[PDB]
């Protein structure tokens, strides 16, 4: 095959196929990052990768380091507990994992649009990349100078 479709550039992510880990209780779920670009500056044109919220705590983190890049705020709330020892009290409906499943594609839909991020390398690593490798390597990065 050879195939070939292209016109405006347009760069979205998808957040679905919600998979459950572990058993038992204060349990969670990931989700299916499925980025399409025809930007340059991505190395990869579509990549599908798994990652949960607790997981773009890191990545909008990483964003919120320093660079006057202005990151979203992430859909969810909670914040009342002194020992690591309680988690979610008891949620399991379709709603909940929408409303993330949502919330975060929104985030990213528009953390993706940002320029700053556009060429952000920890947005492709926790994109493209499907494991995240804490203190990673920088190189290339985008086109560089300029």
């Amino acid at each position: 095959g050879s195939s070939g479709s292209s016109g405006s550039n347009f760069l979205e992510i998808d957040i679905f196929n919600p998979q459950t880990v572990g058993v038992g209780r204060a349990r969670f779920t990931t989700y299916e990052v499925r980025m399409r670009t025809n930007l340059p500056i991505f190395k990869l044109k579509e990549s599908c990768v798994r990652r949960r919220y607790s997981d773009f705590e890191w990545l909008k983190n990483e964003l919120e380091r320093d660079s006057k890049i202005v990151v979203p705020p992430l859909p969810g709330k909670a914040l009342k507990r002194q020992l690591p020892f309680r988690g979610d009290e008891g949620i399991f409906e379709e709603s909940f994992i929408e409303e993330r499943r949502q919330g975060l594609e929104q985030f990213i839909n528009k953390i993706a649009g940002h320029p700053l991020a556009q060429n952000e390398r920890c947005l492709h690593m926790f994109l493209q990349e499907e494991a995240i490798d804490r203190n990673y390597v920088p190189g290339k990065s985008g086109p560089s100078s300029g």
